[PDB]
């Protein structure tokens, strides 16, 4: 009687992977820093009631994900440079150009930005897939991500 997504969360250290998975299934923010495992969320999304099953990492996960939320940090140029390596990863075990996935900025609130929102939007472009920028602490985006995950999921595929 419901429909299951596998969404993997990907990225670097730090940019608030747990935090994003947190807001979405506890809505509260986590403030403290604990450095992988599995949630449930069950959620209608456009009147299809959805059992969302998400990964917080840190192939074998890539390899049955449907989707990937690919996440850097907007005060984290780091992270940002490392998103390729993370959707490349990504294509090779799937062996396709046409995965869905979102890629994600955030840390919004914090004022001391090194990445710029054309930089990412660059990026999305070149890879043709959304941009969304979040906050984990304010809440900022995160449903719109894990939303936005959802409809890529069935554009691609019948679900
Ligand atoms: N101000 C602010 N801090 C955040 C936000 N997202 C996460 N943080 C903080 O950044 C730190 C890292 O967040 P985590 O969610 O643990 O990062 P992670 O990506 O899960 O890291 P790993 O588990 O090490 O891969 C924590 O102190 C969070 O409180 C945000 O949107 N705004
Ligand atoms: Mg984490």
């Amino acid at each position: 009687h419901m429909t299951e997504y596998k969404l993997v969360v990907v990225g670097a250290a730090g940019v608030g992977k747990s935090a994003l998975t947190i807001q979405l299934i506890q809505n509260h923010f986590v403030d403290e820093y604990d450095p992988e495992d599995s949630y449930r969320k069950q959620v209608v999304i456009d009147g299809e009631t959805c059992l969302l099953d998400i990964l917080d990492t840190a192939d074998q996960y890539m390899r049955t994900g449907e989707g990937f939320l690919c996440v850097f940090a907007i005060n984290n140029t780091k992270s940002f440079e490392d998103i390729h390596h993370y959707r490349e990863q990504i294509k090779r075990v799937k062996d396709s150009e046409d995965v869905p996935m979102v890629l994600v900025g955030n840390k919004s609130d914090l004022p001391s930005r090194t990445v710029d929102t054309k930089q990412a939007q660059d990026l999305a472009r070149s890879y043709g897939i959304p941009f969304i920028e979040t906050s984990a602490k304010t809440r900022q985006g995160v449903d719109d991500a894990f939303y936005t995950l959802v409809r890529e999921i069935r554009k691609h595929k019948e679900k």
